[PDB]
């Protein structure tokens, strides 16, 4: 009860959380036909994301629909390279090597190695993201990161801390984040509980600023801080 894997006619995204929400049925389980009201209600119901943040993210998602000025998207629209989907993902390979939508064990093993305690803090999250950016630049001859992609990358690391964990301490249990990525299921049994306070655009911006502030390069090696 409450969760079912995708089947052969269902579509999924490069987003661990939207995939999780579709697997649970907060979003349509086939991944298709997601509108702004469905996004607001699903992310509100599951996670207590604010309507305004849900609407902002919906607006970006709709730009990935190949139909112009669309009022919906399908989860696989989000996989289109270099719209929202970007290189140096934490758990997906770069498009150049292989499909950038599905979980990739080799890539996630790299990320996990920078989560060095039982509790992930901002420093660990920033560290992991950094190593992915530099690794992709040095191994992918087609590596790119647009301004929007950089903003998305920073906000994805802010999101797993603040939405799955405690936005005020800016920490999250490592096991919870691992579980989300590796199962695309919410880690209720490990202790996750939907927060009582809504998660807002300003919350995401505050954690994104914290991520950037935890980066200590002597000199920035490419696009590491663009919002
Ligand atoms: C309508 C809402 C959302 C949209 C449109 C969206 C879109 C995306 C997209 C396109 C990616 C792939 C970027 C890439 O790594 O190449 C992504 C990754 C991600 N999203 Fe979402 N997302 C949404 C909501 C959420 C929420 C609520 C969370 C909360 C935990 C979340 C957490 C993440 C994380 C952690 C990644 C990085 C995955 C990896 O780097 O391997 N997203 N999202
Ligand atoms: C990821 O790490 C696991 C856990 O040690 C290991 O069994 C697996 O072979 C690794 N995968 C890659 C592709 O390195
Ligand atoms: C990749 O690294 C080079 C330094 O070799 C830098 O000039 C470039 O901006 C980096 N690319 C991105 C997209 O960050
Ligand atoms: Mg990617």
């Amino acid at each position: 009860s409450g969760w079912q894997a995708p089947g052969p006619n269902d579509v999924r995204a490069p987003c661990p959380m939207l995939n999780t929400l579709a697997n649970h049925g907060f979003l349509p389980h086939d991944g298709k036909g997601i509108t702004v009201n469905k996004t607001i209600d699903a992310l509100g119901s599951a996670l207590n994301i604010d309507a305004n943040l849900s609407t902002l993210l919906f607006g970006f998602a709709a730009t990935t629909n190949p139909q112009p000025n669309a009022t919906f998207f399908d989860l696989d629209h989000l996989s289109r390279h270099n719209i929202l989907e970007h290189d140096a993902s934490l758990s997906r390979q770069d498009s150049y090597f292989g499909p950038a939508d599905v979980f990739n064990e080799a890539v996630f093993n790299q990320t996990k190695s920078f989560w060095t305690g039982d509790i992930i803090d901002v420093q660990m999250a920033a560290n992991a993201r950094i190593v992915r950016l530099l690794t992709s630049n040095l191994t992918n001859p087609e590596y790119s990161l647009s301004d929007l992609g950089s903003a998305f990358s920073i906000g994805e690391s802010a999101a797993y801390i603040g939405i799955l964990g405690d936005k005020k301490s800016a920490t999250v249990p490592k096991s919870w984040v691992e579980y989300l990525f590796e199962n695309e299921r919410l880690p209720y049994e490990l202790g996750f509980k939907r927060p009582n306070d809504p998660f807002t655009t300003d919350d995401l911006g505050d954690l994104s600023t914290q991520i950037i502030n935890a980066q200590h390069f002597p000199q920035s090696p490419g696009k590491v801080e663009k919002r």
